[PDB]
């Protein structure tokens, strides 16, 4: 009935639950990911764009298939029409309530970690 338009960054690391990737070349294949490499691939893209506060989309979704682990080759981090209730909470609550233009705050799942860009 109502879905948004946005994406996302997955990244992981080695200390995990389940550090692997489901890529078509990588399928079941380990990552060489470290939990340093995870907060500062999050944290490097929010600063990608530091000493001015204006978050580009065109922006975004380059750091998003360079940095999200979510299927590069399958969904490239970027999110399709996705309607209330289809995430996990913090992340359809607030992916839905983003500002055109912004990034939701650092979410934390048991999975992993990732972040969300609302696209104008």
């Amino acid at each position: 009935p109502t879905e948004r338009h946005f994406y996302h960054v997955l990244v992981k690391h080695k200390d995990v639950r389940r550090p692997s990737s489901l890529a078509p070349r990588n399928k079941g294949e380990k990552i060489t990911r470290s939990r340093a490499d995870a907060i500062n691939l999050a944290q490097a893209i929010l600063a990608q764009h530091k000493e001015r506060k204006t978050w580009s989309l065109d922006e975004f979704v380059q750091v998003v298939r360079d940095f999200s682990e979510c299927g590069s080759a399958k969904r490239d981090g970027d999110l399709g029409m996705v309607e209330s209730g289809t995430y996990t909470e913090g992340f359809d609550t607030v992916a839905f309530s983003l500002k055109s233009g912004e990034v939701s705050a650092p979410v934390e799942t048991e999975l992993g970690v990732h972040l969300i860009y609302r696209v104008e």
